[PDB]
């Protein structure tokens, strides 16, 4: 199973992101994983 659109990753870098999204770490510890672009 992965996470959809705008999903914060476990944690704060567990699992990863469905086929073609991606996860960001941008000024905080809750990473989000959303599609690439």
């Amino acid at each position: 199973a992965c996470v959809g659109d705008g999903q914060r990753c476990a944690s704060w870098s567990g699992p990863y992101c469905c086929d073609g999204y991606y996860c960001s770490c941008r000024s905080m510890p809750y990473c989000r994983c959303r599609n690439n672009s």
